[PDB]
């Protein structure tokens, strides 16, 4: 199909058009990315994912489209450690996607140890939302962030953000063919905005057929990754 | 999901979220249906369905409410003779669905011949549209060409005398209101000439809560193309 939309207000256990991989699951009319035990509460080492059934048709050679896209979704992360990890992203990749051997901590279940950061062996767009160590994450900056990552954990670009315990954030991701600009819009319920742009064309990154979806991680140190809500719309135009 | 919707404005020969049963392939950025030879034309004996892959969330017990949705497409028949058969219909069914055995020609490949008319005994809606075309072979049905809906039988609960026009499209819009729960049809041929028929039917007491939906179209002796050119569909839960 040219165009496909769908909308999740909420995420009734009774689910048919996802995928779930790794821990993920839906509790509480949620989706819980990683892990957490009978109480509910998050553990450590876990790793989680889900996409949407459905392919998306994101360009198409043969006519010279590429799709505009709009995902709008929110998330709440929770932990009673003062350092909850590792984060969840908003990621755009191959249909066969699958979670990497070791991918866990923070390479958020997207990326390969090996090839983390060889742009060459991955195909992945994600908008990653990190809270947490230089010794470790030696690629990121000195505190959380939200990153716009291309076919490598090193995000190309980043902007500052505030962890807020238990608190839901709204984000929009769009991308329009026209300009070739992802950009993204995350807001808490008083107003605090981010804002973070980035020209890429997709054509050169990803296949014509692509699945969207949800990753996130916990290593060492651990935190709730719950999705509360998500609606996305996709439409083939001539550029 | 709540809420879907998909758009097909043509069918270009690389897709990814539909099910082929059948004789049904992409030809020509259209879904040929039913079976066509070398030269394009239709042969007898063939039967071809698609479904889209992502499940349609029809109703929600737990929460009360029904979907309302509307299915729009286009398609046009086509023979070497002056008529031609069987017809094709959108139908909406279990995920699992596949082609009963021995539902060729007149039973569209939507009914198994054994209970095509044991309303117990079958799970689908469906809107035909019926050219044939012969009260030998189809008992069932008045006698003369007709838009039909179907509810768990391959005899019409409601029909509607349509005319046949060979290489001419058919849009079609397909709509069910929850509120009302009144499943209207509405086909036009571009010239202006319109045809209705509509009828009430709860849902929730015919089908699943999840389904899939789809074309199915079939041949027997007789034959003619159907072609599927576009097709548009949406779905959003409500509160009853
Ligand atoms: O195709 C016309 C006609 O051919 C045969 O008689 C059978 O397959 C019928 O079911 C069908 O209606
Ligand atoms: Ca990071
Ligand atoms: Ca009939
Ligand atoms: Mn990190
Ligand atoms: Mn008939």
């Amino acid at each position: 199909q040219d165009s496909l939309s769908f909308g999740f207000p909420t995420f009734p256990s009774d689910q048919k058009n996802l995928i779930f991989q790794g821990d993920a699951q839906i509790k509480n009319n949620a989706v819980q990315l990683t892990k957490t035990d009978s109480n509910g509460n998050p553990v450590a080492s876990t790793v989680g994912r889900i996409l949407f059934s459905a392919q998306v048709h994101l360009w198409e050679k043969s006519s010279s489209r590429v799709a505009n896209f709009q995902s709008q979704f929110s998330f709440s992360l929770k932990s009673p450690l003062s350092n909850g990890a590792d984060g969840i992203a908003f990621f755009i990749a191959p249909p066969d996607t699958t979670i990497p051997s070791g991918s866990g901590g923070g390479l958020l279940g997207l990326f390969a140890p090996g090839t983390a950061q060889n742009t060459s062996a991955n195909q992945v767009i994600a908008v990653e939302f990190d809270t947490f160590a230089q010794d470790s994450n030696t690629w990121d900056p000195n505190y959380p962030h939200i990153g716009i990552d291309v076919n490598s954990i090193r995000s190309v670009k980043t902007v500052k953000w505030d962890r807020r315990d238990g608190q839901s954030l709204n984000v929009l991701v769009t991308f329009n063919p026209s300009t070739r600009n992802l950009d993204v819009v995350a807001t808490y319920s008083d107003g605090t905005r981010y804002e973070v742009s980035y020209e890429v064309d997709v054509r050169s990154v990803l296949p014509e057929w692509v699945r969207v979806g949800f990753s996130a991680a916990s290593g060492e140190q651990y935190q709730t990754h719950t999705l509360e809500s998500w609606s996305f719309t996709s439409t083939l135009l001539y550029t």
